[PDB]
């Protein structure tokens, strides 16, 4: 699809059997989800933002389906306004900006 | 042009005849710059996102050239860890994110 950015560029995201809205965000390197379980161990990360850090749990080789595209990489879970799609889930889906 | 997101999309903008490094992010509806003087008239604004919120000074009607595309619109003032074009501005250069 070729989306426009009149509106937040929000999708639909499957993770975990659960469909959840996110924001297909070029501005972030990682993705970072609302509290939520996954399966396995996590590591510590912290991720900077506009108003500064917040502590994320980091999930390794997590499967994720984002707007019917197939991914899986690493998924961040802590305290976020919003769901976020970043650049390292960008890239698998082949998403670019044109104009 | 086509942006791959395997790098942040940083591209020079040219901003109150100064020229700066700046991010091209869907994921902001709102375009903030680094401290810096603009023209006219301001009012006062809080932005939010990870990390919680920072107070910024939004200008109106202002001009900047991005990749040689120029483009009129909101322009926030404050201290953002780095330069973001948002949404405001992205729509008027034509950009789309593609998959
Ligand atoms: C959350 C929300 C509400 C959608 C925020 C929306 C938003 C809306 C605005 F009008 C103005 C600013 C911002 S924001 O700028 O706050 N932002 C945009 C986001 O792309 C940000 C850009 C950025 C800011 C500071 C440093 C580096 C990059 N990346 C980010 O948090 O990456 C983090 C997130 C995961 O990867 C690293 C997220
Ligand atoms: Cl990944
Ligand atoms: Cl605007
Ligand atoms: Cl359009």
């Amino acid at each position: 699809p070729q989306i426009t950015l009149w509106k937040r560029p929000l999708v639909t995201i499957k993770i975990g059997g659960q469909l959840k809205e996110a924001l297909l965000d070029t501005g972030a390197d990682d993705t970072v989800i609302e509290e939520m379980s996954l399966p396995g161990r996590w590591k510590p990360k912290m991720i900077g933002g506009i108003g500064g850090f917040i502590k994320v749990r980091q999930y390794d080789q997590i499967i994720i389906e984002i707007c019917g595209h197939k991914a899986i990489g690493t998924v961040l879970v802590g305290p976020t306004p919003v769901n976020i799609i970043g650049r390292n889930l960008l890239t698998q889906i082949g998403c670019t900006l044109n104009f």
